[PDB]
């Protein structure tokens, strides 16, 4: 065996360029960390490899648990931590595997997709698959991006509500907007300020900056632009106080009517027509029953529950699964699952099922954040939308938004059919 | 090398008890699947091991992709698929690793927790950690479960709105409620029907069944009980038509005022007091600035955005990270992140920061679904709440809800301090 | 002519029992008021008649206007001010005439009503009349009161959120509720506390007391009961601070999801079936067009606008007109107009139009407040619901609520037909 | 006495130019109406005077009532019906007197107003008066109009959601908007189309036209412009179906988040600062208590109730009273009472009370509708805003909106002080 060497030593070895770590033992590193000679947060750099750093962190953590063996089945080895450090997570102690299933082919805008879904919910993928099959037999779905821009809603404060009114008026003129647009756009090549939306509350002024952001989701870029624009605004109104760069007016990761009404990120609509025969044989129901259930659940039931933007069956399921599979920020599902599902009779006999899904606030990107990790990049690649689209910036993010809407629609179709048919 | 054998053969080998798979090659299985002799969804059972089944599925999928090499960095090997089959996912082609960091210790109700957070969002864990530290220096946090029961909101339809009124009246009497409660409770040992909430819309009657469910999240159990109760109800009103077992009146996985006002799952409140000195040194701000930002962002900004239940900074971040780490259904964050954050001055000098978070609709469990997988069980175990609590059923789920609320509060504290301090 | 006498005199005459007012002139009273010898608010008592007091007030006001002749066409004479003083208005300077039309007969629950509507909106009464005619030809409407109780939502505050939780738990037990119910019910013969609804936010506890109130609208009585109950509650928790007797949790005269979901005042549903032929000849449209418009305006359009409880065409018009005619508090229309209108196909051929209106928060009374004035009492009397119903307390208020719902439904029918038919 | 003459006769007299009505008796007219020889709706024209026509209508109505004497105290005589016929009401049977009190002087934007309030709610005027006094002692209030335009939200339908997207895109271009603006503006001199707001839901397109309308409230003018613009739009997309001229997307007379977020009619902010001493002596409270109550009632209590736009104490009371006094459409209070009230500490010592009211959707006019009647014109005249302002069109409506906001603020101040002080 062996025993730890004193603390005063073991820094000699740590320092030595040749005789570095890989000569110390785990217990020795533990001792050095417990003595404050190393900061634990740095263990992945000050250590021969990154995996060993997370190992050390795990051992330290285990010592403080009531059940020391808790981490046994949390996997941490043979994972590329270099892409996570300083980018994606801190105090890393391993990774959480989420099973990934595949729904498809989804026939959307004359193409076919195979949609990865990371879920632990049994039967979700199978239900989505049945919906995909129904749509495919129906002659495919169609989608359109209606609007596109990520937003940031800072709140600033003036000495008096009259001053706030003055600032609002100045922002509404062409000259003031031009100045703010120039300041905002100077911060990046994709920063192209669109029309501003202001709201006063007493001496608080809430300003909603909106802009396209290439293929990135846009939060960092929009925030940077917002900060620069607010500095410029401060130049004209030195009494202005920037209270918060986010005033919950964006609105980011909270339910808000503003996202529903004005949009946030990408606004999409998708539609399909399902023949009567296909509704009978694949969905095991009828068009009339589907419409009845749609009206009395997604419209009237949501209305009685007091829903804003929740006029759908389970869009959040599909959205969350895809988001986790493709490296999106999963909290954003809060806003991104806003959807209204409509079903009607169609065809020369009113026997076919027309269905449409409308999702005004799909917050999504294919560059930056979680999309920088290879496993998530794989799921993006199987869709054909990985990374930046050099020719037509933002095209990959738009395509991913369309696929999200189409998959949500297939899921709606399937779950609605199941509810209408009974058990 | 070798070449595939005919299709008529290769079923002989597949059938043979001794000379089964493990004698066929990958190309041979591919051929059999393409000929419809095997259903692909069954590949994980009709194959020597489960891993090989997912391998076959992956190869089939790769053939249909525009970039055949897309799956290269999607990991699938050395993962226990036995627990996922028939429970958690279908058409499995691997798993998605989510980095797991640790925030803590969180000092909550006189105990210390180490909270796992699965995220790809940089700096989230560090910010939560700073909040945890502030709370810890402040003398710890306190929490209470206020209400507990999962809900299912079926919609039924009567011939006339007068009939719907009759059914509603009958449900409101002690005898009718007793009959329905007996029918509902007969379906499981944890099914204990609480008071019903009805809403009429014309001839549609929406009924919200609520009940505790042990340590499970409860959806399956509540749905089963609801179905039995609806059959019983049909016995008294044979003209009733059960339109959908879910009428969006639960409300499950959609923003709804009903969850905010009546609660869903567990309702929790947490609070702490942060000394002025700690607010200065750890949070790098002052109590007055924190209160100003809290009022003008979480209350007024959310009000101007038209938020229902979104009166907080970023509760969805913390909720989503914990949910993914601990095997919860992540779509449920849609409802579970509803929170209101309040900050006030406190102490003999009004210099200390009182903070409270209130979350009325935390949907959460520690048994069933994603909590059946070992990696997620590890994260549950490091909290001390894994599985069913035999002595006091539901205690582990309640504890997990308390920890969720406390972590959300630490996150609020940190992010609010950052916004108040500026860059 | 004549000239004012000194100020020191003119109080002699004012004081004298025999030689009182009616001997002073208008200018003399004006002088006394301007000298502070009389308070203007008392002019209607310290004056030979009430009309003369309002006359004096009018002259005083006229002197301070930029156009002294402004009041010329504001009528004030031959009106009974005795019933308004100390009850209904202060600083009275006349009355505002609102034209009153009559819609009907409305065939409701096998009876016929003639509904007075006080409006200045052209064509409202005629449109309501056409709707009434359609309903009448359709075999009349049917209605039910589903729930009944006015509410008051005080807010109280505890030292800590844990204390608030304790109070909430205590209110939820049978013993605590019994004590509170006794205290509340002791304050009047109609005060019968129903189940309480609580909501915590940090250390704020919001309590919604609900109760029937006879035939009165109930606000005064409910408030009195609430105050008594809060005193009783304070006895058990001496640290409780009653922050406000109304915490906007009632919710009174503001849009709130709580009124929509839980009800406030009376909850009513009304329905009718309109034969296809009648829809063609009276409404000048078809059933299919009516349903299409109903779905895509009252459901989907309201959903896209982010409406809570506004799933109807113009219920506020009818509600406001009736309320003003019948002496109701017209501000209450804010909550009382919440309505959802549903239309469906019906009959053996799906050719007839089924319509239903559901209004969960009709706040209404037939005693107290504006219902104490004779002109408003006349409008109540032509409906047959004036004053208290001695046999069956609250029956007149319930009947008035039913009539309101039925008239709203007729208005919906007519306006929807007009919109569907085009110009 | 006398007896009715046959029916065949009595039309001779009715017809005769010289020997017309005024020779027939009331019973004779009754007989002619009952025989269908006269339509009752025309009684006010085919009769010597208008008053006599309403008299005849009253007698007819009385015959059909269960209590024939119901109309006795409903006044109808000595009222100018000429201005109501064909403009304001139909089937008129009299008028409803509403007592009118006066609150003021209100010191607003360096001027003084005397605000008429038509109410039957006891103590409302006195409370508003106390608020006015506090504001006056505080150095007056200040207000600003932030935005101004009435809206109409038609809904149109396309064959497919892709077609709806095409129409939306075309409306968003400068050329399409120019064409629509020209068509819309051609219909009146005040019709000046501002930027359009569209929302898709499947194949439904909801278009929100907004425009200033002079001093009129604007509904009729905006509707006319909308119809013309929709015809023009139909020229480019012949497959478009105009489903309804109002799709509840305006949104008119329903609670909707869209009015809160985008505004409707006039958006106003008012503010004042109340010295500490004045808060003590007039309001009988302290600044700290006022702020506490404001936060925990108007913000947190409204949030817990799930309010959109109802973050105030009782703005609907003031709004309704003024609207009824000044001839406004009182149903519009539903949208016009949306308000947020904010209170803060202010001054060199944080002892003074800053208060602000923000009302984004004040729907109001001073021409047309109820403002055409002399009694309502009197109330408009005492404010100085009656009729059209020839120099600066719309200035009178803007001034009236400012006064409404200021009066609401005084009412908030008073009621909040009363709640904070207790009984
Ligand atoms: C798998 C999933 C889509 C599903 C199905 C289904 O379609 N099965 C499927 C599987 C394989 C192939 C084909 C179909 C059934 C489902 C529904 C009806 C009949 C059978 C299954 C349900 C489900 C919905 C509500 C319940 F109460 C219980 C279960 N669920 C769960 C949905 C749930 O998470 C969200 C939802 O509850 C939100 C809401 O409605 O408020
Ligand atoms: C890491 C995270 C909590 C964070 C911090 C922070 O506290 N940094 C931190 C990291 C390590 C240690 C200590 C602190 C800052 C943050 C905030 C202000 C100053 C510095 C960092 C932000 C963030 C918030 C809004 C922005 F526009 C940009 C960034 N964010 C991102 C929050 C975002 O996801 C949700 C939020 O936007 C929702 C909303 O407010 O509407
Ligand atoms: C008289 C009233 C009911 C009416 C009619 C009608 O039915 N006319 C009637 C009169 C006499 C006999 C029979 C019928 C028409 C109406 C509607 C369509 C065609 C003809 C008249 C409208 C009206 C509605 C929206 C407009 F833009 C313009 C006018 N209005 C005004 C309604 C308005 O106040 C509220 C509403 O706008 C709320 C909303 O929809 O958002
Ligand atoms: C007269 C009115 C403004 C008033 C006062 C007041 O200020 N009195 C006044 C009169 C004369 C001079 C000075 C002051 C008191 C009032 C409040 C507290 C103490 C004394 C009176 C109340 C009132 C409010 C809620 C209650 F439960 C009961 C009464 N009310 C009735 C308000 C009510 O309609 C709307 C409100 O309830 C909406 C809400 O809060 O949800």
């Amino acid at each position: 065996p062996r025993e730890p060497r004193p603390n005063e030593e073991c820094l000699q070895i740590l320092g030595n360029a040749e005789k570095g770590a890989k000569f110390l033992s785990d217990a020795e590193i533990i001792q050095l960390v417990n003595a404050k000679h190393i900061p634990a947060y740095k263990l992945e750099t000050l250590m021969e490899t990154h995996e060993r750093g997370v190992s050390i962190r795990r051992q330290l953590l285990s010592k403080k648990l009531s059940e020391p063996s808790s981490l046994q089945y949390l996997p941490y080895r043979d994972y590329n931590y270099s892409l996570v450090m300083g980018a994606c997570c801190e105090n890393v102690i391993g990774y959480m595997p989420i099973p990934v299933g595949v729904a498809g082919p989804l026939c959307l805008d004359e193409k076919e997709f195979q949609v990865p879904m990371a879920t632990t919910e049994g039967c979700l993928v199978a239900s989505t698959n049945r919906g995909c099959r129904a749509i495919g037999l129906g002659g495919g779905a169609s989608s359109r991006v209606l609007a596109d821009g990520m937003t940031r809603g800072p709140v600033v404060r003036l000495p008096r509500a009259c001053d706030s009114a003055e600032v609002k008026a100045w922002l509404e003129t062409s000259e003031g907007f031009a100045v703010i647009k120039e300041a905002f756009d100077s911060t990046s090549r994709f920063a192209r300020l669109q029309k501003l939306h202001t709201s006063i509350a007493g001496r608080n002024l809430y300003i909603r900056f909106q802009s396209r952001s290439g293929d990135a989701m846009g939060m960092n870029m929009i925030s940077k632009g917002t900060e620069k624009a607010l500095s410029k605004l401060h130049e004209y109104f030195p009494e202005m106080q920037i209270l918060a760069v986010s005033g919950n007016y964006c609105t980011d990761k909270k339910p808000a009517a503003i996202n529903w009404i004005e949009g946030r990120g990408k606004s999409v609509v998708c539609e399909a027509v399902i023949p009567a025969k296909v509704v009978r044989e694949v969905l095991k129901t009828t068009t009339e029953a589907m419409i009845e259930v749609n009206i009395n659940k997604n419209l009237v039931g949501s209305a009685m529950a007091g829903s804003i933007g929740g006029y759908n069956a389970h869009a959040a399921n599909i959205v969350t699964a895809i988001y986790i599979a493709c490296g999106q920020d999963a909290a954003q599902n809060v806003g991104s699952s806003n959807c209204i599902t409509l079903m009607e009779a169609s065809g020369p006999t009113n026997e076919d099922l027309y269905i449409s899904c409308t999702m005004p606030s799909i917050e999504i990107g294919t560059v930056g954040g979680g999309t920088n990790l290879l496993p998530q990049q794989a799921c993006l690649q199987m869709l054909g939308v990985q990374g930046a689209c050099k020719d037509n910036p933002g095209e990959n993010a738009r395509q991913l938004a369309r696929i999200v809407c189409g998959t949500v629609m297939a899921g709606e179709l399937s779950l609605m059919a199941a509810l209408a048919a009974g058990h």
